[PDB]
């Protein structure tokens, strides 16, 4: 029941807090600093968002490795922000 | 690199399969048939749907162990449709 | 480094109490009580030993279900016990 | 029942295999190569055997990095050989 589940659930929680932790960038979104891995660890710029302290959203700079870049589209990625991302 | 990305990712798909399998009802949202299973095992009742096959949306008509509901808000959990239902 | 190493370790301890608290049954062991999942659930009676406060032998006698057994080979499974029992 | 242990039985094969990929050291012991993963990234030099094509013995001589040395013990970890080794 629920063991089984709630296992699941932090076994999830723990994998991602991994890929975070070793190919995790800190990046500016919106003016609000936070987390992404690029979609070449895990598969016009693509990441996906890791840090729960942001909801980005089409329009919103992002500042990366030192250039900007603007959201123009949104998708899920086990239920994460997939930023698809161009140059300014 | 993407060897531990891609080893999280299938068990990942493995594990939420082995959820729906164990726990999983077979349901109707908006006509189509799809497996759901009750927040009570993973925690106006609520459901998260697991089949990729149907887009849940608030409106819907559900039908449940034989009882039609209305789907009344959609929220994610770990991006799949977490459904509140509203009976008839 | 040690991270995934140790992220591996407890996800595989975890999985290992899971296992037993769905499946394991308690028995005797030479005079200690102990946890134990019949091969059926993981692959003459064959069973694994999961608590870790036995050391089982052949020779020992083991109470299971009522009648007694005796321990004639034993092999590892995932470095368990995996005893060969013979009844008496 | 079998399905969870079949899942969790790949999750640790899979498991094993990628900490050989990204730790394991190539190595002899007593005539034959393996991989073998130091205890440093896990946890008189100490390493666990991941190959499974050999049996490390008590005396057998062990040729790693290019030094000589003898396996003075050996333990278990999660089954697989953990071996204790001293210069020659």
């Amino acid at each position: 029941s629920n063991a089984m589940a709630d296992l699941f659930d932090g076994m999830k929680r723990r994998m991602d807090a991994l890929i975070a932790e070793r190919f995790g960038m800190k990046v500016n979104i919106n003016g609000t600093d936070c987390i992404v891995v690029e979609s070449d660890f895990l598969a016009g710029k693509n990441v996906v968002v890791f840090s729960g302290n942001v909801i980005p959203r089409r329009g919103d700079r992002v500042v990366l490795r030192g250039s900007e870049f603007t959201v123009t589209r949104i998708r899920r990625f086990n239920g994460k922000p997939q930023l698809t991302l161009e140059e300014n």
